């Protein structure tokens, strides 16, 4: 009836950009007639400080009661001193994905008109633009495969991780990729290492089995090392890229960096009911936190992805997207999007949130 | 006494660039007084055509009798139609590495003075230059780990690959990295995914144990997804990067692409006796083969790495390196290194080989 959203702002700039996303959602709630209730829970570094662990039981139970999780960012210097297997990022994210079976990660990345110059690519490559959606399988492969651990002592002590995938796991994430490519430029590029990995031989086989249901979509396969190179030369020739868990982690981040604009990038991680966790692509930026400098666009577009995919409110989702476009093309830019001779034109976190919420209210 | 080299030219441009490397080696043999004998063996696509498999027994036995393998390139359209697990590249390279225990791969990559413009990076990043040596562990981890295979049928059919590393395996490749960083800029960046993988937790632990023998070398650790991004922003801040097998495959290729000059790049894969296989970093380029267009520099620098690391002939190795530098700075460039208004200034494969061999003879 009423929608229930668990709000997990986390660490660093999380809370200050989350405030702007809630301001924009308030404008959307009024314009479209939606009744949404929000509960806040601690997660990450702040949860370690307040509760002794990065994902408290009360937080986990709170997400169980919600229709979606609007997530900020976790991690920072303070806890970067604990062993990597106890740090807040992995400690919050891996159990949330496992617990809610969030097998599908979508990370849309594009070069926005007029910001091509921020990409680290040579200017004649970035002038061509790109628009790539990465679909990454998030609950299988080597992240959760067993056995995992270590045995032995001294020189012969060894550690082991198992990459495992079943046909059922590959076909469900491949179907999402093909369905997405239909709505875009009808091309899926599947990324694997089938010259070495048994998992990748199965991957490429099952992706070709799925392809028969999508005769209008072009399928190509590429090895992961070749993909990491080709994205530097012709990123405009990719449309949907479909990846297993580890290869998707690497490639989605490489493509995010090639935009030069990580403050604009959001991520959705969903299960088959469309419950999901929506978060900015970038990190907690603890050096700028509490200064009003942080770009809230990524957190605001996370809330748009959440309205579309979890709450099936397409019109509300696109109203936010258009309000963001209006900001970007009316010169409302934060400091990290400006060449530093432009730096004095930078808008603060709050001016961005006010502008975008006002544009939604105004009927954009 | 006499050195014995197995020559495995392979497919595509392999034979035409190998001819130039042998022409340059002939000049080195005369200038330094070295007696080297060469035997040629088929490998790759040509071996499939002549012998029915990509690594014939006679070839394998021939490499056993040699002091090093000078290797060209394998693979091409003709065989790209066989299953990926039967194609010539994996079919020649994985058993050669396993058989001879070639655990250490070195791939030096640098932006050469005056060719910065060919990099796909933005011009203000490539102007700063970079010079990164990738040390990749080549016989452990997920490439050769067991169990590997598949079980089950239908939707529940699954495939599995095991990533495994022992302390002994990590410490031997880490020692090479630290020893190399001493001779360069005294920094090792180790690349892992210790927030997820048991193998990476062990990796980072053992690398820190090795570090105690090298108090003058700075060590930092970085996650693989972060490394793939940071190489796009500050590649000048890395010196030696130390990687496990799969992460090294991805990162060494990303760095090769960032030079924009893969025709200049070579690779050494060695065991603890210093037997090795030396090859160009790039592929068989079957579209330009037999035209005299291909850049033989990578194959000539492979022969220099082979003289240095396998034959311990440092002076002969550096004479080749300097002859290459002389070519690059005397305008002897092949077509792929020229902006296509310059295209008519391109030298052919043979003019390059003649120039470099003549420079070695002249006492460069
Ligand atoms: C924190 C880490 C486990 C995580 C991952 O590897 O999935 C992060 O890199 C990401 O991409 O969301
Ligand atoms: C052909 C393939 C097995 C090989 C690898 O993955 O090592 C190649 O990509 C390389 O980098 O030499
Ligand atoms: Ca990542
Ligand atoms: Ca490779
Ligand atoms: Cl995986
Ligand atoms: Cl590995």
């Amino acid at each position: 009836s009423s929608y229930q959203i668990a709000v997990l702002a986390g660490d660093g700039i999380g809370p200050e950009v989350m405030a702007e996303a809630r301001k924009v959602l308030k404008a959307v709630e009024a314009r479209f007639g939606l009744n949404i209730e929000y509960t806040e829970y601690d997660v990450g570094g702040i949860a370690i400080d307040n509760h002794g662990c990065p994902l408290p039981e009360a937080t986990l139970k709170g997400c169980e009661a919600a229709d979606a999780i609007l997530f900020g960012s976790v991690g920072g210097p303070k806890w970067e001193k604990l062993p990597p297997n106890e740090q807040p990022e992995r400690g919050a994210l891996l159990p949330l994905r496992g617990h809610f079976e969030l097998f599908c990660n979508l990370r849309p990345a594009k070069l926005h008109d007029g910001l091509e110059h921020m990409s680290p690519l040579r200017s004649d490559i970035s002038a061509r633009g790109f628009d790539v959606l990465c679909v990454r399988e998030l609950t299988g492969g080597i992240y959760f495969g067993k056995p995992k651990g270590r045995q032995g002592e001294g020189e012969s002590e060894e550690a082991f991780d198992t990459m495992r995938y079943s046909r059922r796991e590959i076909s469900r994430i491949a179907r999402i990729a093909f369905e997405a490519a239909r709505g875009r430029r009808k091309k899926v590029t599947s990324v694997d290492k089938a010259n070495v990995l048994a998992c990748s031989v199965l991957w490429r086989q099952v992706v070709e089995e799925v392809a028969v249901d999508f005769p209008d979509v072009e399928l190509e396969h590429i090895y992961i090392d070749n993909a990491t190179m080709q994205l530097l030369r012709r990123p405009d020739e990719f449309d949907v890229m479909l990846c297993s868990n580890l290869f998707g982690d690497i490639l989605s981040d490489e493509i995010a960096m090639l935009t030069g604009s990580m403050g604009l990038l959001s991520s959705a991680s969903m299960n088959s009911t469309g419950f999901g966790l929506f978060e900015p692509a970038g990190g907690s930026a603890p050096d700028i936190a509490g200064k009003g400098i942080a770009n809230p666009i990524a957190q605001i577009l996370s809330a748009a992805l959440m309205l579309r995919h979890s709450l099936k409110q397409e019109e509300a989702a696109s109203a936010i997207e258009r309000a963001v476009t209006k900001a970007l093309n009316s010169g409302y830019l934060t400091g990290e999007l400006l060449s530093s001779d432009q730096r004095h034109k930078a808008k603060t976190t709050v001016q961005m949130g006010d502008f975008i919420a006002d544009a939604v209210k105004a009927g954009v």
